[PDB]
């Protein structure tokens, strides 16, 4: 679990969105595994606006933050899970690291701010849904 809190927005994995998220919906995209809902209180996270390929992510199944090198956002084939069939997920970045079911939502960040959140795992790989192109999160 986990979210990004920027401005009056909450960014979560679409597959983990709650009823309150759907009832206060701003934007959602199944192909990216992202959903954004509106919040009453202002958040403290800032979004990175950069081309970094190195950063640090939070892994809840280890209680640890790990430094990683990650690929540029791309269209990647992801295996069937309880939440989606096997399909192509867009705007996804991969790295080598631990990610098991429950780690979705952990933040990946670089020197400029939040880059994205954990969205996929297994086999010693972790995938992150990028948010750096969503410029509207800053206004
Ligand atoms: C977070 O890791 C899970 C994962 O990749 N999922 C399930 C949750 C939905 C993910 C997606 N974005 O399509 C895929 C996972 C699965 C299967 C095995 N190990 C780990
Ligand atoms: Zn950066």
């Amino acid at each position: 679990s986990g979210a990004i809190y920027v401005g009056n927005y909450r960014v979560v994995n679409r597959h983990l969105a709650t009823h309150n998220d759907w009832a206060n919906l701003v934007w959602e995209d199944s192909s990216r595994d992202l959903l954004v809902s509106s919040t009453t209180a202002q958040g403290c996270d800032t979004i990175a606006r950069c081309d970094c390929q190195t950063g640090v992510y939070y892994c809840s199944s280890r209680r640890k933050h790990y430094p990683v090198s990650f690929s540029k956002p791309s269209l990647i084939f992801v295996e069937a899970s309880e939440y989606y069939p096997a399909r192509y997920q867009s705007h996804l970045m991969l790295a080598v690291g631990h990610s098991e079911p429950g780690d979705c939502g952990g933040i990946l960040r670089c020197q400029h701010g939040v880059v994205g959140i954990v969205s996929t795992g297994g086999n010693g790989l972790v995938g992150f849904a990028d948010v750096r192109d969503l410029l509207w999160l800053d206004e």
